[PDB]
């Protein structure tokens, strides 16, 4: 492209966040193609860890196709893409996940030879109706050659997605990643669109390039609207919980508001 400057190129590209039954797909605006992105399959009700998956969105396509199958209503897809006129060929994406029953160890992923981290995030999870009690998110760190995610809070699976770039790419040093876990625990269906919040903040003197916020929920099929891109050049990205709870009798659905951004120096 005419601009060789990673903060500017990433800010000017269009973000798209899509929710629906998996695998699904998210489409770039007409005339644009994928630069980077991810597709998730998530299910925070059914047992086990097979229903958690992240894959990268390959560049240069008009859409990003998702992953996983719609076996129950509680299976959901969440797809995030950044679209522009052409790919940034210096970017390479990496995903990793732990095997079933190998979640007690630290997950590690490395950038391809001679590249370094632009950004990304890792998540740890557990299945079952209470499994969001073990949810965590950690950002990857710009300028490293690796990203890792460690188990915590009783989690049984780790997964991560990151973007890497040639080490000399202009402007890389101006970028910083932030991930946040906000309100989490039992959901409250009487807090009208006000069931806790997440507030992902840039460090002082930086503003948002891209990112997203999401409500994770036992019943993901009822919080599809709670998945949104983060606003360019804002100081923070915020979202409230919807206030949804399909638990029977005395049982509460669980939720977790979380997000991830890349910020750039102002
Ligand atoms: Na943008
Ligand atoms: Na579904």
């Amino acid at each position: 492209g005419v601009t060789r400057n990673l903060p500017k190129q990433l800010t000017q590209a269009t973000q798209v966040a899509w929710s629906g039954p998996p695998p699904g797909f998210a489409k770039c605006p007409g005339g644009q193609v994928v630069i980077l992105g991810f597709a998730m399959h998530l299910n925070f009700k059914e047992p086990g860890t097979d229903n958690f998956r992240i894959i990268s969105c390959p560049p240069g396509r008009e859409k990003c196709d998702g992953v996983g199958t719609a076996s129950s209503e509680t299976d959901e897809g969440r797809i995030y893409i950044l679209c522009g006129e052409e790919p940034i060929n210096e970017i390479q994406q990496v995903v990793a996940e732990s095997p079933a029953h190998a979640g007690a160890s630290v997950l590690e992923a490395s950038c391809p030879d001679e590249t370094v981290v632009v950004g990304g995030f890792g998540i740890s999870v557990r299945g079952g109706s209470d499994g969001l009690d073990s949810f965590s998110i950690e950002s990857c760190t710009t300028g490293q050659t690796i990203c890792t995610k460690a188990p915590t809070r009783g989690s049984e699976k780790n997964f991560l997605w990151m973007m890497c770039v040639d080490k000399q790419y202009p402007g890389l040093r101006e970028l910083v990643n932030v991930a946040e876990l906000g309100s989490h625990g039992n959901a409250n269906k009487r807090a009208v669109n006000s069931d806790g919040n997440v507030d992902v903040k840039c460090p002082a003197n930086s503003s948002i390039v891209l990112g997203y916020v999401m409500e994770a929920h036992t019943n993901m099929q009822f919080v599809r609207d709670k998945f949104l891109q983060c606003p360019e050049n804002a100081s923070e990205c915020k979202m409230t919980g919807k206030g949804v709870d399909h638990g029977m009798l005395w049982l509460f659905d669980r939720h977790a508001l979380f997000g991830w951004i890349i910020c750039k120096t102002v």
